[PDB]
């Protein structure tokens, strides 16, 4: 198993992409700290699924935009499993608005979680990370396609892309890898039909389309990649 | 003929450095310029006197682009003073470096509020007065290409600016308002290259990676701003022009 | 003040379209222009007449940039006629589309030889006369960003031009010679917009600025890059497609 | 096993990157046609190393249309199918602009570009839903080093070809992606000096090895990459 003995944290992992990454990491033998912001029951079902199949996992509630919660999520990993190897920053929220409608709260809520939350969780994690560790930031294909009415959301993801490249260089001497995945629209309307029509591989994405890439980046198979942004959108860029 | 004859521009963060040089260069091409400053009134007054002494029009206005009321007042100043608005240069920006271990909430908020939110607020207030042929220029940074260690917050702000540039290019395209970014390299005091000064270890390191063999000075950026502001760039929108002497 | 007063430029493939508009636009800023054509002598002669009748200096020279001797003669024409060389615009280029199944050796070679080897041979000849402040402008294409179906060879060639631009910027930077690319979108006959095909319609629908590009859209960016206004830009690739990328 | 029942072709596979890719893919259950331009011994060695699995050596120069076709026919004749193509066959030569010749241009573009197009063209007949094409390009398309105009040009062309074919073959659900390797140690003062200079610019603090590329090829060949096409993965230890 690619991640035997390793320990991963996945933020935003009660549902959807985060949930699928937590399970796929466990399938390769990582113990997984399943952080949830919203739905506790979803996270408990992720833990139950991991543990039923012979894995180890633990759910932990918390809001990554708050320094104390970010720290507690990292502590959980160490207090429960004694080590940390992989961080998946997946906690993200989204809201669209044209330039005329953008409010301060629209700006703050998204930057606080999508950017400051990545920084706080990563800062907390870095204390425990050494040679071979892998940090995976979940960004979005919007940094390539930058759609109308997405200035703040795409703004947050542009910030994540840049942070990924900074930390790759900064943490390189410590041999900690930092990469991004830039997913397309992932289904867990007009937009779905539009996006489908622009998607070369002829379907909409699913959570496990992202999960398999996160596992690759988490594993030693990606030991010579850092600072990369992998667009996982079925060909849309 | 002057490229910006009869036009009006706002330049945010224009008391010094790049923004000051941009204001002067836009005025040189006939634009009347609202010189916005965050706290150096004396700097902005100097830029206005240099503009008017050279035969141009300009007016200083103080205000924090991160505060909606100040964003609106900066834009009102253009319309009240000159009757119209054609060019917005979002240059207000602050910078601070820190490794991941030293990042704090205030370090994060201060840079994002000014370098991101201030761009959105100023642009939001301006667009109600922009029509076909208008040009918004966002001053980003070469850090979005080279992403140096200990710049996670700063570079993050500029990544955000780069993506906002793309979004608004698409969003404002049907109104025929252009939106582009300039991504400056490290910029040093005007006269540095003529004085033969390498000022610091950081300057030396960037200079060693700069193909053109010096560091940029403010007028290096200003001339690109005028280009993007003019009709010469009419078929460019959503671009990010790295202006670093070849460092990327 | 004319931005290129006293400078000398070469524009390859300048008998029509983008090339022609670039030649006229450089001369409008005071450059003397060597107007190179591959086939159409009459196109080049009318570009020259247009320039001289507007008070500038220009000369036509026929030649195939994919042949070393012709690339060298194009450059020697600048030096013999005007004494110097400051600006090279590598615009000569051909295109042909074809799906992978249909690609032929001739379809590959003709495009690579003109679009890539021609740029190399011309730049090579020019560099012998370029000094500080020189500017080399390669005409690439938006296809390097959008990479459309059935353009493997053509996009291949422009992808090569994009890379060569980055290499030569680093390579010639210590000599203070700038090297940049323009990556035009689809460009149609001048006047098509003001006047009012299915591919044209498709590309128009995908263009944020609401029309198709015309040659002067490219020309004015070429003048910028040729000038001292762009003195702090080298190795860049400017997409000039009305926002399509 | 990620590529159980699948068949792969890897071009220029007698040494270095290509050989390591061939062993990695067969390690996941794929039958590998191991193309070599010259070193039959190396290729045979690779095949021997493989035979847990299945493999067959084949000589050919992908720049020559008939050789490219025979590489693909070898796959179909020996194993009945074709699922993965790795276009690795590459020559490299460096020269500053003053030193560029017609022969230096042609030999690189013929193998690094026309050979990719010929081999791909032969192969696509046989490729269906879930097939994966992997083009080995180079980090040079990001870093564009001096004295590499022709070699970086070839790789810039491969990057663009990758994008075109991802969109072109999308409707058939054939994926097309590139790896952009950094310097992979696989001479004299020139090699040592270069190695130190690249090490110093490499954030992960060593030089690349062939397996560093191989493991990424196996990912792109596999279904784990089923939602990626038209991508270019830099595998350089962080140098870009
Ligand atoms: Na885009
Ligand atoms: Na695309
Ligand atoms: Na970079
Ligand atoms: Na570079
Ligand atoms: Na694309
Ligand atoms: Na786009
Ligand atoms: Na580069
Ligand atoms: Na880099």
């Amino acid at each position: 198993s690619k991640l035997a003995g390793k320990v991963a944290i996945v933020t935003g992992a009660s549902k959807g992409i985060g949930a699928a990454i937590a399970k796929a990491l466990a399938d390769e033998g990582a113990a997984v700290v399943v952080n949830y912001a919203s739905s506790k029951a979803g996270a408990d079902a992720v833990v139950s699924a991991i543990t039923e199949a012979g894995g180890r996992a633990v759910a932990v509630g918390g809001d990554v935009s708050k320094a104390a919660d970010a720290q507690r999520i990292v502590d959980t990993a160490i207090e429960t499993y004694g080590r940390l190897d992989v961080l998946v920053n997946n906690s993200g929220v989204y809201e669209f608005a044209p330039i005329e409608a953008i409010t301060e709260e629209h700006y703050r809520r998204q930057f606080d979680t999508n950017v400051f939350g990545v920084l706080l969780t990563t800062q907390a994690a870095v204390k425990h990370l050494g040679e071979g560790a892998s940090i995976i930031n979940i960004s979005s294909v919007v940094t390539s396609i930058t759609p109308p009415a997405s200035a703040v959301y795409s703004g947050t993801k542009g910030a994540v892309d840049a942070i990924t490249g900074v930390l790759a260089l900064e943490l390189g001497p410590r041999k900690i890898r930092v990469n991004a995945i830039n997913p397309g629209m992932i289904v867990t309307s007009d937009l779905e039909a539009q996006v489908l029509g622009q998607t070369p591989l002829g379907r909409l994405g699913e959570p496990n389309d992202i999960a398999s890439v996160a596992v690759f980046l988490a594993s030693d198979d990606a030991r010579w990649m850092t600072g990369e942004h992998l667009v996982v959108s079925g060909g849309l860029n």
